[PDB]
């Protein structure tokens, strides 16, 4: 079996569009993350687990932005450090880059090694951003992923 | 500790160019691939660990043929099976497969959680295919990844 996760790309002002699914299964290896995506920017783009059950955006410094309200990294065991997949240093929630086709597609499955049971991911959200992802703070916070661009509630 | 694995983009005809390195480490959750490639194709690549401790071409109906003295994909089980990195029903060797930038840079680290010490892929080839790995036998002949593009000897 598997969770469904359904993912929208992010608009505050004009309103999420649908973009597809995120399967998650359990491996005997870790969870994997099975992208079924369309109409997203072609490219490899940070993909974490962020804390709250949310998508929603806020306002900071004035502005009302995309996806603040899934909050940080989900990170239970408070390294406070955003790392690889296979770091016991790192955010929980750090999983492998995802990759986007030039067609906009995404459905290159990925393994977070470190999750091993579909009931531990429910009740976070799934954020896809708008760069990359160097599994480092260093030198851009949080691996250099920048905006939230796409988004959905693990439930 | 690693293996510093030397890779050249295979040219029979014209001579095999050096492309950088992959080096490979051991990680709490299996061995993490880490390329420092330049100047191959852009997009994802199959990127497999072969049998045999070759990279040169071998000669087949008449024509050289790239890599082929790498032999098949490394399959000690004898499973016969093209797979994902996390099942156990695939040859050892599959590895997540491998992203060029449009730079033609090759720097995203990936996990084989399967292989778990250094000592296991010594004696074998590792390979970066032309074409990408949906992991499976369908519709395509292991995953997909057609030509062998660029390879390295493990020692
Ligand atoms: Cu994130
Ligand atoms: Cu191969
Ligand atoms: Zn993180
Ligand atoms: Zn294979």
């Amino acid at each position: 079996e598997k969770i469904v996760v359904p993912v929208q790309q992010l608009d505050p002002q004009n309103g999420n569009k649908d973009v597809g699914t995120v399967e998650i299964t359990e491996s005997a290896y870790g969870l994997v993350f099975t992208p079924k995506l369309h109409d997203l920017a072609h490219g490899l783009h940070g993909f974490h687990i962020h804390e709250k059950p949310s998508c929603e955006p806020k306002e900071k410094d004035g502005k009302l932005v995309a996806g603040l309200g899934a909050g940080g990294h989900w990170d239970p065991k408070q390294t406070q450090k955003h790392g690889y997949p296979w770091s016991d240093d790192a955010h929980m929630g750090d999983l492998p880059a995802l990759f986007v086709m030039h067609d906009g597609s995404a459905t290159t499955p990925v393994l977070a090694p470190r999750l091993k049971k579909l009931a531990e991911v429910k009740g976070h959200s799934l954020m896809i951003h708008a760069g990359g992802d160097n599994h480092s703070d260093h030198p851009a916070p949080l691996g250099g992923g920048g905006p939230r661009m796409a988004c959905g509630v693990i439930k």
